[PDB]
């Protein structure tokens, strides 16, 4: 098998979906790039290295770009950078990992605080 | 209104769901804590500060604990720490933010690489 | 849940009760007051914060006025990290205890007296 | 004619109430404890002094212990400390006091926020 | 039970009102903004502190922006800053306040001098 | 035009209205007061002046008394030089907005409360 597949990063449901594909596997660093001009593409990198003698540490970066218009030459007016470090003890059962994943999914699920916050250029209140 | 509500962090659907609640709003730092012994609770913090003259920077931390057994005194055998920094230009329309959010949701949606990776104590392949 | 709600600070039965209400949440610090002038209002503030990496501190303050001045209450409740929900319940009951009408402390304060 | 009597500090119906009794009054600090060993006992101390020429300060402290199970030697795993300083102006009439008391009672009556929160390891929100 | 809701800051009938919503409450300063980008948004901040032992200070600030036409990148050409410090003695009753409010309202009601002048780039004469 | 005129500071309907009137113009600083003792008068002062070579500053102050003391309002409105008349109109509406009855700030102050 393989998990280094292509996948949908932005899900607008069949329409303007943003599929991102494998760019290259550098040094334990997976890279995904949406099609079209690299100059204006979403990017998602991920890599797991072993930190403490007791910890693995995933590192996921995400780059969302704003398609800049009125330049003729494709470029991004700007990009927002997501950048996270997940640490997980060696002692985690595959079952535990699942949990962890959910938690993430959770913090970001639409409707939830953090999620709604970001989506409104708003902090907490 | 208010977005500093209580919410489900782990969604097992009505059953063993992990609800986390507002602990306290420190210095622009929202804190959520699952009920029961703080010694063994999930924690989610979040805070937005203005970085560059052009950037806002959310910082979300998540702590998933492993309920340690055979101690009599509640404690965690260990905790996995999620920790992310999201940066977003001032120029983002509320519409843009939405997008960004999706992207996150995406990277972590079940079935997708990153997601499936973590959930298997596995890297990329 | 949601705790921030109007509640009765003084249970005078059903007539003259002192209901106190949400008034400010500045700095995740809950404030409640009576429907009076700030001068003549009952005030209740309450806030949690993890002090030691071993204990949490609830900090409650209640101000009581006298009309025709006010007395201050200031409590610091330290609760170890290990307290189960059930454990805390206990703790509460205890406060409840120390202050229930008819009990030394209660009766003491109420008579403007010390312990004899 | 004393007011320094034993009283139940933890009303549990009738089955296992934690009753507390006068133990010491040295240094003008009333002390009450439980029928347990000094190390495992609940403790309540109260005291009054005339701070300003206009006020009096009742100072009460309640120590709640968590009986450590499994050590043989009676002792507490940890203790929850309670500390209150009640400032009451001289001008107060007896009724005025009773009032304060009532309010005090109210503040922590079961079902009311403050009480509720403490009891669920959560902040007020 | 909040009082921190969105509200219309610029009543334009129904066709193009500038509505403003809660965005942040960090540091005890209520903030409300517009659905525009952070850079082009109207902003309203309010705060209260007990200055003297006899007074309270409401501090409100309104930022009004002039959407810059023709740059592509959303941004303000300039901003009109509004800054008020409302000192209200403790002894005030609720009605007393409402009054202040009324007066405040009056001061700037359309058709009344102060308002008129600002609105015609003239001094009072 | 001519702005300096008697106006209603407090619209209490039609009975008990607080009309305020021109009282002093010392230093091109407009003053208005109620028909009461200076102690018990409503006061409104207002003055413009070009601060930065880029902005103008209207400076309004309103004093409100309590009879049987007074609370002060102090506003500084900075308006860039480029504001068209229409632009300013907007600005005004905004103040109007921030303070209209039923709106957070308004309602907040009115309840002698903060934001919750």
């Amino acid at each position: 098998a393989s998990n280094f597949e292509e996948f949908v990063l932005v899900d607008n449901g069949g329409t303007g979906d943003v599929k991102v594909a494998p760019s290259n596997f550098a040094n334990g660093v997976a890279e995904w790039i949406s099609s079209n001009s690299r100059s204006q593409a979403y990017k998602v990198t991920c890599s797991v290295r072993q930190s403490s003698a007791n910890n693995r540490k995933y590192t996921v970066k995400v780059e969302v770009p704003k398609v800049a218009t009125g330049v003729e030459l494709p470029v991004a007016a700007w990009r927002s950078y997501m950048n996270m470090e997940l640490t997980i003890p060696v002692f985690a059962t595959n079952d535990d990992c699942a949990l962890i994943v959910k938690a993430l999914q959770g913090t970001f699920k639409t409707g939830n605080p953090i999620a709604t916050a970001i989506a409104a250029n708003s902090g907490i209140y």
